[PDB]
């Protein structure tokens, strides 16, 4: 008969409906004897000022996310509470046997987004027909305010059971593109059957078009996934991705293929996917050496296009079936994607890697730590010849990498050139999605700022025209892909 309670700590943004603060589970349905349940709660003034309504939601389901993220797949009723009240009651007939209660809020048009702008509440008492029940609180409510916050892809959306692997892109004309693996039958990578799905925003991420499958998986071993995005200097949009068998099943004979595809309408429509595997490795490769390499995949998220017009993604390549090790090579095209060449090797025993342009013209590479190497730090390398050759750059090291994809952006912050980097924080696990600033001139990383507490995995980031950040992250155990827009000045000091 004890009651179990969870405070929510997902992000929120202005003008959002039915945001869970606290959720409550009865161990069983109320007794058929019962007439009434009354819930008492607390909520600070600073939260009350930022909401416009409270509600009890009652559901037959206990969900992880805000109930509207499930788009009708979770049924609930709503019982409004005046914002100033601190108690509420429902009849047993209203509850209709259901066990799960959500104290929720509508968020107002708020205009302050510091780190002290967090919403909270606490369920203090739950009483049936006058009699208090024992309560167990497992977690506190702490929801940070951002300018935008929206789960773009949620398990169950469009019939797909799972979503993974975020990529985001802002075009020169301000269009945002968000893509993902539609992992329709289970959570597992290639060789599973996987589609690539996208959404599009033309209002800076306030609203998003409906999900649209743009690369159809035609069954097991004919899935596509692991999308990375650029816009070329001549304005074309380019996606690169992989298809077919799993990475460690790939051979120079039956390869996991890399494909590209372009769009000239800000990502509405996409050229049919052109297989460029022959340029990289396998039985169709020119080079005889690479012709017996096994596997290649570019890191999901974004590539990098240089002032010169050079288009780059870092591939992680399996050179030998002897071992299960990847080496990084920059994959590049100086002729708008017509042809592709590989750089020199940039990293041995590497993984998913990202590029950014240093203010002085150097190319910085950020390499995922696979196999908990060294001090379990993120690896970095520098190129002084536009990504052809590389040297390790231990001067950039100083942030933990639990073994996860992440992203970086070159920003200027108070007249100083800095690198923003996203990775999960919490030691030795995919939790607490964090960003850090690296000051080039001082050579120091900031303390981490946790953007999204809790389970957190892959992240991509784009710099929006106003110098604010579009952060696209994997939240929760069962992953949702969540777009967050924040302002560096709100997060850092």
């Amino acid at each position: 008969q004890e009651v179990t309670m969870w405070g929510d700590s997902h992000g929120v943004a202005p003008n959002q409906m039915y945001r869970t603060l606290v959720k409550v589970a009865l161990s069983e349905s109320l007794p058929p004897d019962a007439k009434q349940i009354r819930i008492g709660f607390s909520l600070p003034k600073e939260t009350e000022e930022k909401v416009t309504a409270l509600y009890l939601l009652v559901s037959d389901s206990l969900a992880v996310r805000d109930l509207p993220d499930y788009k009708g797949r979770v049924s609930y009723d709503s019982f409004p509470i005046s914002k100033e009240d601190r108690t509420t009651a429902l009849s047993a007939d209203s509850v209709a046997g259901r066990r799960f209660f959500y104290l929720a809020a509508d968020i107002g048009p708020v205009a302050s987004f510091s780190r002290s702008d967090t919403l909270t509440a606490r369920v203090e008492e739950l009483a049936v027909d006058g009699r208090p029940l024992p309560l167990k609180e497992l977690s506190p409510a702490s929801r940070r305010l951002y300018r935008e916050y929206e789960a773009l892809f949620v398990p169950g959306d469009g019939g797909s059971r799972n979503y993974r692997i975020p990529a985001i892109l802002k075009t020169a004309n301000g269009t945002l593109i968000a893509m993902a693996d539609r992992r329709k039958y289970n959570q597992t990578d290639l060789p599973e059957d996987i589609d690539i799905v996208m959404r599009r925003s033309t209002d800076g991420g306030k609203s998003w078009s409906d999900p649209r499958i743009i690369v159809q998986g035609e069954g097991r071993n004919h899935g596509f996934g692991d999308v990375a995005l650029v816009q070329t200097q001549a304005g074309k949009l380019l996606m690169i991705f992989v298809g077919g068998v799993g990475l460690w099943q790939s051979t120079p004979d039956r390869p996991q293929r890399t494909y590209i595809s372009g769009s000239r309408d800000e990502g509405l429509t996409w050229s049919p996917p052109r297989d460029i595997t022959h340029f990289i490795f396998g039985k169709d490769c020119a080079d005889p050496g690479r012709s017996r390499w096994l596997a290649s995949f570019c890191a999901s998220g974004q590539g990098l296009v240089l002032p010169s017009g050079r288009i780059m993604f870092v591939a992680a390549i399996r050179e030998s079936g002897q071992e299960y090790v990847l080496n990084n090579y920059v994959l590049y095209s100086d002729d708008e994607g017509d042809t592709w060449q590989l750089s020199d090797c940039a990293y041995r025993r590497g993984d998913e890697a990202k590029l950014s342009l240093m203010p002085d013209g150097r190319v910085l590479m950020s390499i995922r730590n696979q196999g908990r190497q060294e001090s379990r730090q993120r690896f970095f390398a520098l190129s002084s010849d536009d990504g052809l050759t590389w040297e390790r750059a231990k001067q950039f090291e100083g942030i933990h990498d639990p073994g996860c994809n992440g992203a970086m952006l070159q920003v200027k912050r108070n007249g100083r050139d800095q690198v923003l980097h996203s990775l999960p924080l919490g030691p030795d696990g995919r939790r607490d999605g964090a960003v850090y600033l690296f000051d080039h001139t001082s050579g120091r990383w900031s303390a981490p700022v946790v953007v999204n507490s809790g389970s957190s995995a892959y992240s991509d980031m784009t710099l929006l025209a106003d110098g604010t950040i579009g952060y696209f992250v994997e939240e929760d155990d069962e992953i949702s892909l969540v777009f967050i827009r924040f302002v560096l000045d709100d997060l850092f000091d």
